[PDB]
């Protein structure tokens, strides 16, 4: 393994985003977890985004998405159950952490082309 090294030429290290949901003790992220081990997908997804939450109003965790941890807690190939709970333990608390990263729905687009440049 490793972990950094020195000053490199980059800033945006990794395209993970970490989601601090701000809600109170028991008010709910506002999303649910997809997937499972003993499912085809080892790792959980956002199921759904309810239309009135916090998950969705940030923007973040967007149905699909990818759920890496929850609370800081990763999924060491927990089931979908064990994964639910564990997620209904993280809306225990007022803050929540959620780490994803950014994935497309259909055929990713192209989120760039030949422009100006700046600096």
């Amino acid at each position: 393994g490793s972990s950094g090294s020195s000053g490199a030429t980059l800033k945006q290290l990794d395209g993970i985003h970490v989601t601090i949901l701000h809600k109170e003790e028991g008010a709910g992220l506002g999303f649910s977890l997809a997937g499972g081990a003993d499912l085809e997908n080892k790792v959980i997804t956002v199921h759904r985004v309810f239309p009135n939450g916090l998950a969705s109003q940030e923007g973040t965790i967007q149905k699909g998405n990818e759920v890496l941890s929850i609370n800081g807690k990763s999924l060491k190939g927990t089931t979908h159950h064990d994964a639910l709970a564990i997620l209904r333990q993280a809306r225990e608390p007022r803050q929540a952490v959620i780490v994803t990263r950014k994935l497309t729905p259909e055929a990713m687009p192209d989120l760039n082309s030949s422009g100006p440049s700046s600096g």
